């Protein structure tokens, strides 16, 4: 029951599934004066994924790596709704999402209607054209007590989780003797996944205990270990070999404990239990006992997408995403559109790939709006002849610790970069504000690095 | 059972209660070379009060107006160990302090004992001098349901706490239609006490709904109406006749309802019964509706200090606070003193008085430190020679909102100032950042005011 269903105005009724790099880059070129939008999302802000390795130890605020969706939509001249809901069904055949969890609807530029719609009520909301940007979930691979003892850093959160844990480490094994083994498990921290994001982590973790920790209590500060588990050989496989090596390197020089090859096999609550493969293809069983354990490796589909999965014929055997065209069209729909990590075009899952893959599909949907037939789709695409998506690898950039960082910069076959140390650390700094979606976020960044400079980090497990 | 008593030392051991203005302020002059301090407070960060009001709207951060008690023992050379824990009670036959929820215990410049605590584990810690600076809690006056439907705004959580009910409110509201009374009720804000944190938590509140919730949702910010109840028939009564009309005026410019003479009998979960005294002497009953209820009236005796008045003959009779020498000693006690809200010298209870307190005392004790009877205390003050504590009245400064404040600037006699609007809001602004105990919060607080000028407050109520 309960369905809303707008359409007194001559445009057809785009809805967006996210509040994240798809959805968010996709509202910022989408136009609003062909299209009505409405936006469902749980999330009531976009995050910067990229600086969330730094949210916890507190290099840079929670607030200033988010930005509010409306302010977004603000700037959107025409109709915007944003539905603080999260979509439990998508119905193809009814062209609805079912929604759940309703915190809050605003409607922007709209002096006009009530929806009588109460909180956590189930509702459809109909469309005309959906694109789904929801994103991927961390995945576990069925691990055991991954989930219990573990955290993800994935949302903002988990940030708070993650901080809330180490300070109240740090707090019980300080009370502890030196000697004690219990004190230098509890100060014992466990990355798995050797992708930047592990990296970044590893390493910011890193610099706050180098850096804070050791200015106030240095006892603890030594007895800190920081281990790094990555079941391939290499960490930041995406780089050059040369460049891999010395971002393992300076990580070992940062005292953090690089376990390659390693696969975890089980986690318990104290300790997890590790194998690893050996040059000589030996397997042998490790034991590393923690006190924080932050779990970094790939993702998963949605339960949302994996319905869906079953509702599309030629989805049916779909299982990273939703199979899409080469105009990012989910096969099998008329009017359905999938971008980033929700979607299967078999490109890398980053941000980078989402947010080419929102523009493209924005500056579609003006073409669109300049056609009769559109006021059956899969032809009409070809038909009227505009380009399909063609994705364009601009590089990748990480941060080591300690103000170190490597970096890539291509477009298309050339690459033109530095990748060193001191200096692409810099450049991260800069590229990274550059990237940002908007100027708040921007000087809250900007300031969070300069007080950084002189005061080094918030750390307050209650904030 | 269980005793801690470091004396290895040739020096008094200074026992502090508290974290607050007195407490961080005389540990701030305190001379760590003569004395061995040691500090117990459940929290374990300073709090600037005075920007208090600001953080649940989000002129400032949370995190910008606090100050972690470790920074500031840093700066002193000597030994200073923090407990975090609330002290439950004061023996002074024994000379020692009960603590209870003990979570951690910080040792700085100490490269020494351990003293065999564990979480949560009760303890008495001795002491050769006992500072009392715990300060006061807030005052229902037994008024029903105060505390079951209302929020205080005395610390950090309690600023969350009013931010995540009117976003609450907010949301709830914006889903009902603009005629239901419901919806009305909702955006309602009652804020109980006309004294200056009230003024400026209205006036605050006011600015953001004001300046920001108009930008994306007018038909909400239009329906919000914020309250002031006072029971004395004038507004901020600290300050001259003068300025007391131009706040209330300027208030009720800003659309602030002020509800002079009226106090609040009872307080329900949807509205408090308010009863108002008119200039003819007769009493009217009226029915405010509140979605969000801010109480910020007087304050109160903490039980620790309940407990202590009737452990000493000469403060049985004690009701706001530890009656007080003029040395600031605990009357009845030969080595206890106490500053600030606990203790009573007739004097108001603020920020201005403990800060003051606290410096006499500092300075008083390493006094003490070159005469050999402190190495039968009550006597050798006026015996050697040193001046009772003299209260300097410096003025009074109140945030009105939309960009005004009043000032009143004075030295003994003499008073020299500017108390108009948009001028003394300045003043008010650099008076503050300059009346700041650390670098980190006046910098912090800064960059608050800049990303308030160009983007005006982060509202999550999550974060
Ligand atoms: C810690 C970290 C660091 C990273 N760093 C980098 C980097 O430096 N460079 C880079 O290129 N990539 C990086 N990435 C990868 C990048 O963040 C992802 O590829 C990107 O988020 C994908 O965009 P998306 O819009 O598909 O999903 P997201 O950006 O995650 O957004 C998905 C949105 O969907 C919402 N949502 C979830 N479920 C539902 C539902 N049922 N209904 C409605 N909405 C829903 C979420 O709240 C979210 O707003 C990083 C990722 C992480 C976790
Ligand atoms: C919102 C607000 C705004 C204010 N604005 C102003 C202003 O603009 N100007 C002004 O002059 N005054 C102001 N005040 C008043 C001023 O803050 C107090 O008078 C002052 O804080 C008193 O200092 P204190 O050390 O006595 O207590 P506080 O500063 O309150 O500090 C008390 C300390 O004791 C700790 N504590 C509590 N219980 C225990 C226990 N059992 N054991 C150990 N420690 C304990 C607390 O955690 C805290 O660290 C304001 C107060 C509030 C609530
Ligand atoms: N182009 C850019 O701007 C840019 C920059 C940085 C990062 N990124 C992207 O950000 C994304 C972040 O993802 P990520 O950092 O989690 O990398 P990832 O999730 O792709 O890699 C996870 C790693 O964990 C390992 N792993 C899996 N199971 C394991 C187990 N049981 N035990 C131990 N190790 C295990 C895997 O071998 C894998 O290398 C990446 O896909 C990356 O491409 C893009
Ligand atoms: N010197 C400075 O720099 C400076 C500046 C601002 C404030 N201050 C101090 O900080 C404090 C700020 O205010 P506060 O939080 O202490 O409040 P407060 O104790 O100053 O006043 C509480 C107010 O609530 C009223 N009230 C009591 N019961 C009531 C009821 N049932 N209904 C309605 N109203 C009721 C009282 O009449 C009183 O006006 C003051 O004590 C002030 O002296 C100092």
């Amino acid at each position: 029951m309960k369905v809303i269903d707008p359409q007194h105005s001559d445009k057809p009724n785009v809805l967006i599934l996210g509040s994240g790099w798809g959805a968010i880059s996709f509202l910022k070129h989408i136009d609003t004066k062909k299209y009505n939008v409405s936006i469902i999302s749980p999330r009531s802000y976009f995050l910067f994924t990229p600086l969330l390795p730094s949210a916890p130890v507190g290099t840079v605020d929670e607030k200033s790596i988010i930005e509010p969706i409306v302010n977004f939509a603000l700037k959107k001249k025409g109709n915007v709704t944003y539905y603080e809901a999260e979509a439990t069904s998508i119905n193809p055949d009814r062209n609805t999402v079912t929604i759940k969890s309703l915190s809050a609807v605003s409607q922007l530029y709209q002096p006009e209607n009530h929806l009588g719609l109460h909180q956590a009520e189930p509702a459809e909301i109909k469309y005309d054209y959906l694109i789904s940007a929801v994103g991927a979930e961390p995945n576990t691979f069925g691990i055991p007590g991954v989930t219990d003892y573990g955290h993800f850093l994935k949302e903002i959160p988990n940030s708070l989780e993650i901080r809330r844990t180490f300070a109240a480490n740090l707090e019980k094994a300080n009370l502890l003797p030196k000697g004690d083994p219990e004190r230098r498990r509890l100060l014992s921290i466990v990355v798995v996944g050797g992708g930047p994001t592990g990296v970044e982590a590893a390493g910011e973790l890193q610099d706050y205990v180098h850096q804070d920790l050791r200015k106030f209590l240095p006892a603890l500060a030594e007895e800190v270990q920081i281990h790094l588990v990555e079941a391939l050989p290499i960490v930041l496989n995406m780089f050059e070999k040369k460049l891999s090596s010395y971002a393992q390197s300076h990580l070992e020089n940062t005292s953090i404990k690089v376990h390659l090859r390693t696969a975890v096999a089980k986690v318990e609550e104290k300790q997890l239990l590790a194998k690893t493969k050996h040059e000589d293809g030996k397997i042998t069983e490790e034991t590393i006992p923690y006190g924080t354990l932050i779990w970094a490796t790939g993702n998963k589909a949605r339960p949302v997408i994996t319905d869906l999965f079953k509702k599309i014929p030629e989805q049916n055997s779909s299982k990273r995403g939703l199979a899409v065209n080469d105009f990012l069209q989910v096969k099998g729909s008329n009017n359905i559109f999938a971008i980033g990590d929700n979607a299967f075009a078999g490109l890398p899952p980053t941000a980078q790939v989402a947010h080419q893959e929102a523009e493209y599909l924005a500056k579609n949907f003006d073409k669109m709006a300049q056609i009769p037939n559109f006021q059956k789709i899969d032809l009409l695409f070809e038909e009227n002849n505009f380009k399909p998506f063609k994705y364009n690898d601009l590089g990748a950039l990480a941060y080591l610790g300690s103000e170190r960082a490597i970096a890539t910069i291509r477009s298309g076959k050339r690459t033109f970069y530095t990748g060193g140390g001191l200096m692409t650390f810099y450049l991260w700094r800069i590229l990274y504000l550059s990237m940002i979606l908007s100027a708040r976020s921007r000087l809250k960044v900007f300031f969070d690095w300069i007080k950084l400079a002189f005061f080094k980090r918030d750390f307050f497990k209650g904030l």
